[PDB]
């Protein structure tokens, strides 16, 4: 079956961040206004049966002095009194500040979306379902001692951990506008966790990896050496660019590296209508919407995959942009066709899809060192597969 994470408290934790208000509920009521929710098998969230099993699981990744601290930061702004000196120091040394604030409900709020992950992972390890889909998840900038970019449990780093250790190999593929710094990191030095993030990099521009560093491209280290890949964009890319630029590098990527799992973080704001206002990627479905390519090109590998969302700060397009996401699973997956109506349907976020109230985005688009990329991913994927003595035919993959 295709899985799809979500519960009454999950929604509620998913909905509890000033910084993401309440996206996740109308990312799954647009899906359930669509009908979709019959065609999906529920995954409940992942619970645990003592603090310890709790903790054990977490620290999997993070360590137990951060795990410590981001529990001890939502105990404090459950409390009215402000923060000591002490502890204020406390939480600049885990970075919980600034674009990491606390609030009441932080550690919970985190645990949730690793909750969601786990269990989709589990879902696929006992062949439940062939997909599954977290869309509270995707929080690919944690890192093991310091939150980062509104991430604060790395639940992509965890939830692969667990496939890995069910030779298997897992495919990460990262479309978020940002380049996916804290799972490329988590698997620098390891050679059967192969990531690849496609993202705008500028000088000043958040978080600044995943690009040139005359410079060259790092790319793992010790056993893992080449098997982190990257392919910064400028601004102002269309879908169909953005779909040749990835679509080579994504089938022969499967080709040699031939992964047990997928997993993709399908982050939204690539949109051209997120305030980001960074590339100009659509939700079209006929000019085809560059998420959809991939998604599409991704299934038609028929290998178990583990969909998840990231950014997206234009909330009723990115609730477009995942519904459409998830009838494409279901038809890709069970051969059966999904028709989605142009118009949004009566439901209760309805008014919020004004002024037009339909499902395309708003948007009207228009529109060398590619081919230099292509080039020089193809050289890393050639010395990736030397280095861990990998069978593979260079005149398909050249192809
Ligand atoms: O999504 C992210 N990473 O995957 C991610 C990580 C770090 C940062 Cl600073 C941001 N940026 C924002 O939050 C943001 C920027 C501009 C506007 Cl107009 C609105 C917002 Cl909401 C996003
Ligand atoms: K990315
Ligand atoms: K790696
Ligand atoms: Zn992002």
């Amino acid at each position: 079956s295709v899985g799809i994470v979500y519960g009454d408290q999950y929604r509620q934790l998913c909905c509890s961040s000033p910084k993401f208000g309440d996206r996740y509920a109308l990312v799954m009521d647009l899906i359930n206004a669509y009908k979709l929710i019959p065609e999906l098998s529920r995954v409940p969230p992942l619970q645990w049966d003592s603090p310890s099993r709790m903790y054990e699981a977490v620290t999997a990744f993070h360590s137990t002095e951060y795990v410590d601290a981001l529990k001890k930061l939502q105990m404090l702004h459950c409390e009215e009194k402000e923060l000591t000196a002490d502890d204020e120091l406390l939480m600049d040394s885990f970075s919980l500040n600034y674009d990491c604030p606390g609030f009441p409900s932080v550690f919970d709020y985190s645990l949730a979306a690793v909750q969601g992950s786990l269990a989709a992972a589990s879902a696929l390890i006992c062949r439940h379902c062939e997909v599954v889909i977290n869309w509270g998840g995707g929080w690919h900038h944690a890192k093991r001692s310091e939150a980062s970019g509104f991430c604060y449990l790395n639940d992509i780093v965890l939830a692969i951990h667990r496939l890995v250790s069910s030779q298997t190999r897992v495919l990460y593929v990262d479309l978020d506008l940002h380049h996916g710094d804290g799972v490329e990191e988590a698997f620098w030095y390891s050679p059967r966790v192969v990531t690849f993030s496609v993202h705008h990099a500028s000088p000043g521009f958040f978080p600044g990896t995943g690009t040139w560093n005359l410079p060259i491209f790092l790319n793992g280290a010790g056993r893992g050496r080449f098997s982190a890949f990257n392919l910064p964009l400028e601004e102002g890319i269309n879908d169909l660019d953005w779909s040749n630029a990835i679509g080579p590098i994504l089938d022969s990527l499967n080709i040699v590296i031939q992964p047990s799992y997928v997993v993709v973080q399908c982050g939204a704001d690539c949109l051209a209508t997120d305030p980001h206002r960074i590339f100009r990627l659509t939700n079209f479905y006929p000019s085809l919407s560059g998420y959809l390519y991939a998604i599409k090109k991704i299934l038609s590998w028929k290998v178990p995959t583990l969909i998840l969302g990231g950014g997206g700060y234009n909330f009723p397009d990115t609730a477009r942009l995942w519904t459409r996401v998830t009838a494409l699973t279901i038809e890709e997956v069970k051969g059966k066709k999904m028709t989605i109506s142009p118009e949004i349907p009566e439901h209760s976020y309805f008014s919020r899809y004004g002024p037009d109230f339909e499902l395309d985005i708003d948007y009207f688009p228009h529109e060398d060192s590619i081919q230099k990329h292509h080039r020089r991913i193809l050289e890393q994927l050639r010395n990736y597969a030397d280095l861990n003595k990998l069978i593979y035919d260079y005149d398909q993959v050249y192809q």
